[PDB]
């Protein structure tokens, strides 16, 4: 009566890892139907306490700074991958402000600039890459698991870092990111640093990529032109001063960029991968977006005026599509807080011993039939003339709160929380809809793809983000054959 019911573990230290590791939303539901909303289950030595539904969103995201802590849970996943000093390798208050700094490059004025850039890179890929080669080919097959992470990393790189850094990638140093990218695996949670080639190439890579950003930060500064609020590198050059007057070192700034680049790239890659495969099973939907985009362009020329950020606003169908994939495949299937003081689940007789791991999964409610009718059908129409990414789209108090990076909703009690809530809330929400929006609109305008006498592959949950199975590929044709 004082603790949540810990459950059976197939092999004990191993715990429920396979059932949960194989499918969390299924595993969660099986327990719910005979224990209720909260229950514990052990995993890799660490036992896991879960709270399902909106109320579990409140108890976790809105937990006091003293009761839980995300630094503890994420430290080894990120630090060895990004670097020291920043993001979970520092007090919470340092993290909060590092958000404030970064947000200055994620504003409406930046976004208007980012869209043409982001589109321009996509068009580079359509031509130069073997997957498409639109200039010479009219048919094609694209492995979305290859293309999307490359398109996402090139688009993010160009928007947030600039054109000098995007030209540096055209080289072998591209490799260094593949090596650091491999370092970013849930295998870190338990194995942070081992002596085999993987971990060495990963530490080496980090230090060389950190140097690359340090040198560009250096020159961009001394050269003396950091004036346009061009990007994320500019905004950290001018804002990197904490409350107390302490100032981030340039290596620390460099590690933050790496953190944010890889952080944003993985999540956004999944979602673009997923709405390509899903849009491919239902090509009817692609033509909905295509008609809407052409009607917006108006009378002649494929586009009367190349599509802008403001225009991206006027396209509910594009935005509704992004909301549906984030519902059906929230890249982050489970979010953790390590418990630092015993917690008294209210409207309950439970204490969560200190030292347990607290797991919240908005994705469950997203996939849940208890909260969405026909939850496993890809139907973006369910968003009824409501294309907003977020608002207090659910109940309880939704008044505002400031944790040090801008005022944010107090109430997190919604079934749909793809970007989370509370202090660790995502700051990249609007950058994603822009980036993904531009990828989507650029894709349908030039290509019409399909899905090979089949339907969407089963998701793999064994990595950072929820990704598709190995033979994941779309077969494209051209909506207009002659353009160069
Ligand atoms: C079946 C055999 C079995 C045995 C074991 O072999 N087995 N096999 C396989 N598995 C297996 C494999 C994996 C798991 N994982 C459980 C834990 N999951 C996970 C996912 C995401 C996480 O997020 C980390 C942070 C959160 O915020 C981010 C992200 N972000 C938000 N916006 C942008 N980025 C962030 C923030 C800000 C930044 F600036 C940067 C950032 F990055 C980073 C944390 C944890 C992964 C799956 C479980 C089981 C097994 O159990
Ligand atoms: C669809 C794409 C994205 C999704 C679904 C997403 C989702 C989330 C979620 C759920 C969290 C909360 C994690 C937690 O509570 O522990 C989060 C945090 C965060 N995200 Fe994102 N994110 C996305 C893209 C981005 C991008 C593009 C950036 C940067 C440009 C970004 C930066 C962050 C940061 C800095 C945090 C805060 C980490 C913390 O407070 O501990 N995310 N994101």
């Amino acid at each position: 009566k004082k603790t949540p019911p810990l459950v059976f573990y197939w092999i004990p230290w191993f715990g429920s890892a396979a059932s949960y590791g194989q499918q969390p939303y299924e595993f969660f539901e099986s327990c719910r139907q005979k224990y209720g909303d909260v229950f514990s289950f052990m995993l890799l030595g660490k036992i896991m306490t879960v709270y399902l539904g909106p109320k579990g969103h409140e108890f976790v995201f809105n937990a006091k700074l003293s009761d839980v802590s995300a630094e503890e849970a994420y430290k080894h996943l990120t630090t060895p991958v990004f670097g020291t000093g920043v993001i979970y390798d520092c007090p919470n208050s340092r993290l909060m402000e590092q958000k404030k700094f970064a947000k200055f490059a994620l504003t409406t004025d930046s976004f208007k600039r980012y869209v043409p850039k982001i589109r321009e890179e996509i068009l580079n890929y359509f031509v130069t890459d073997e997957s498409f080669k639109l200039k010479e080919k009219t048919h094609g097959v694209a492995n979305v698991m290859k293309t999307q992470p490359e398109i996402t990393i090139f688009t993010a790189s160009r928007s947030l870092f600039g054109d000098e850094m995007r030209r540096i990638f055209d080289r072998s140093f591209a490799q260094l990111y593949s090596d650091l990218d491999k370092g970013f695996t849930p295998i870190n949670f338990v194995f942070p640093n081992l002596p085999l080639p993987h971990y060495w190439r990963r530490d080496a890579a980090q230090k060389k990529i950190s140097a690359t950003y340090m040198k560009e930060i250096k020159l961009r500064r001394e050269r003396g032109d950091i004036d346009p609020n061009r990007d994320l590198i500019d905004s950290l050059l001018i804002h990197s001063t904490y409350k107390d007057g302490v100032k981030m070192t340039d290596q620390e700034i460099a590690n933050l960029l790496i953190g944010i680049l890889m952080g944003g790239q993985h999540t956004s890659a999944s979602t673009s991968a997923w709405f390509l495969l899903h849009l491919g099973e239902k090509p009817h939907l692609q033509d909905v977006i295509y008609q809407e985009v052409v009607e917006l362009l108006k009378e002649k020329g494929g586009d009367l005026n190349d599509l802008t950020y403001e225009d991206l606003q006027k396209l509910p169908s594009v935005n509704n599509t992004i909301k549906e994939t984030l519902r059906m495949h929230m890249p982050l299937h489970s979010i953790f807080r390590k418990v630092t003081n015993p917690l008294r689940i209210p409207e309950t007789n439970y204490i969560v011993p200190k030292g347990h791991y607290v797991l919240v999964s908005p994705g469950y409610a997203h996939t849940s039939e208890r909260y969405f009718d026909n939850p496993e059908d890809f139907d973006p129409t369910r968003w009824d003339t409501a294309a907003a990414k977020a608002n207090s789209v659910s109940f309880n108090s939704s008044d505002e709160v400031d944790y040090g990076f801008g005022k944010v909703s107090k109430g997190v009690s919604s079934p749909y929380l793809p970007f989370g809530g509370g202090r660790h809330r995502c700051i990249g929400e609007q950058f994603a809809y822009v980036q993904l929006g531009t990828i989507l609109t650029t894709f349908v305008y030039n290509l019409r793809w399909t899905i090979d006498g089949y339907k969407v592959p089963d998701p793999d949950y064994s990595s950072m983000v929820v990704l598709p199975t190995e033979p994941a590929e779309i077969i494209w044709e051209k909506r207009e054959t002659c353009m160069f």
